[PDB]
């Protein structure tokens, strides 16, 4: 087991990582900005290092400062959490070059999945179903681009190969708009990644966002831990996630899961990872892979019993997977509601001091948050201040528990999205299940 690690993150995920470290007897180093001195995990950590001022560029994205903190404390590994530098291949490379373990895959693997075109090519080769597409970057030959579009069939979508999460894409519905659409996507990509590479996919009109959790030890062992539906979202931000995905049969799960696991072996994947799919008309289509642990990991933990963070730490210590595929069993159902400090009318972050706090408790209730009474939510970071996760023996039980936990939750002094979460739990279409990626924005437009 790793002697000591730097937790290269903040907020709820840093606390989540700290708890796993403590379970495993791993010493903790909490690196933090000057605005984050009173973070719960910082107060709980074995050692603390202030790595810079409030803005993320000079703290949580400050590669030399994070590496120096590992150096000064004699840490053996760095956990990047999610966001920040977790998908930064240069950071992973610098971490290993400086002589520390990066808790994540090889830098080459991060780089491979970071490039959307190369990622899809690798996944297609491995037998993972992808969206019908260009299978390569689009060039300047518009005859060739029209032929790709015809072969695929309109509508199509132009996507940037550098891009993440849905940044800068456009739907094309005929030849008439194709040339300009390619042109425009190229330009926005140049500003975002200094990379004008674009590709084409068949545009799916009303898909669900379904992602497969994997773990791989780098020793040839790779398992899939069912799936999560993340379709409930607003402006590229997930709002509610759940596991398993409604309507997914054991057979479909096994079909897609085995293909993801085999792909992990093909690419020499190491650690936790997520294969993101679009799901429409009973069919899976790979869009991208996340090579980090994700915000929504807890729903997968509830339905499988596998502690994904502890697995990351075990794998980073060079241990083989703690379980075989045949030992992974989907049981019950879990729903996560993200709790955001945000104004309900503007959807802008709403920072400030929490004056009264009470966490929900009870059977099947899991509360993931650094917040406490008297804690000030700083203006400098993301709006998500906690995650409420409810498990039950079935989806209806999980939802009923979530409704009650949400009503029990008290966060006074700041504005939150609790009332919206309650609305969603009471939504008849959500109660039925299987709503698509466009649903919440359509609902909120009414
Ligand atoms: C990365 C990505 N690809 C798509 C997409 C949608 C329809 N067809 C195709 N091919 N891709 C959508 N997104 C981003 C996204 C996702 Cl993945 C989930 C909800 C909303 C949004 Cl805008
Ligand atoms: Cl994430």
């Amino acid at each position: 087991m790793l002697d000591k690690i730097v937790i290269a993150n903040r907020g709820e995920i840093a606390l989540r990582i700290l708890r796993a470290c403590k379970e495993l007897g791993i010493k903790t180093v909490a690196v933090h900005s000057s605005a984050d001195r009173d973070l719960k995990h910082v107060l709980l950590a074995d050692e603390t290092v202030c790595i810079g001022p409030a803005p993320s560029v000079k703290s949580y994205l400050n590669i030399p400062a994070i590496i120096s903190a590992a150096e000064i404390t004699g840490a053996v590994a760095i956990h990047p959490g999610y966001g920040f530098l977790s998908e930064n291949a240069n950071f992973a490379e610098q971490v290993e070059r400086s002589g520390f373990i990066f808790i994540g895959p090889k830098a080459e693997t991060i780089r491979l999945m970071g490039d959307k075109v190369s990622a899809i090519a690798a996944m297609k080769k491995a037998g993972v179903p992808c969206v019908p597409g260009s299978d390569g970057p689009l060039g300047d030959d518009m005859d060739k681009n029209r032929a790709i579009a015809k072969r695929i069939g309109y509508p199509v979508i132009i996507k940037a190969s550098g891009g993440g999460g849905g940044r800068g894409m456009r739907v094309v519905r005929g030849d008439a708009e194709l040339a300009q659409s390619i042109s425009m996507t190229r330009a926005e990509a140049k500003a975002a990644f200094s990379n004008d590479m674009v590709y084409m996919e068949k545009y799916l009109e009303n898909p669900r966002h379904v992602e497969i959790q994997v773990l791989a030890d780098g020793q040839g062992n790779a398992i899939y831990l069912a799936e999560r539906d993340c379709s409930m979202q607003r402006r590229h931000q997930k709002v509610v996630e759940e596991a398993p995905a409604p309507g997914i049969t054991p057979e479909l799960r096994r079909y897609i899961g085995e293909r993801c696991a085999k792909a992990c072996v093909d690419i020499g994947y190491r650690g936790a990872g997520t294969f993101e799919f679009l799901f429409e008309n009973g069919e899976f289509y790979f869009i991208e892979m996340n090579t980090r642990i994700q915000v929504e990991h807890p729903v997968t933990e509830m339905i499988t019993g596998v502690d994904l963070i502890k697995e990351q730490l075990r794998i980073a210590a060079g241990q083989p997977l703690s379980i075989k595929q045949e030992e992974v069993h989907v049981r019950g159902h879990a729903v996560e509601c993200r709790i955001n400090a945000e104004d309900p009318n503007t959807f802008l972050p709403s920072p400030g001091k929490i004056t009264r706090f009470h966490a929900p408790g009870g059977f099947g209730v899991r509360w993931e948050s650094h917040i406490y009474a008297g804690y000030t939510v700083p203006p400098y970071y993301d709006s998500m201040i906690g995650k409420l996760i409810c498990y039950g023996e079935n989806r209806d039980v999980a939802i009923a528990r979530m409704k009650n936990a949400l009503q029990e939750l008290i966060i006074d002094g700041i504005k939150t999205n609790v009332d919206l979460q309650i609305r969603i739990m009471n939504d008849e279409n959500f109660q039925h299940g299987g709503t698509n990626i466009h649903y919440l924005e359509k609902k909120l437009g009414l």
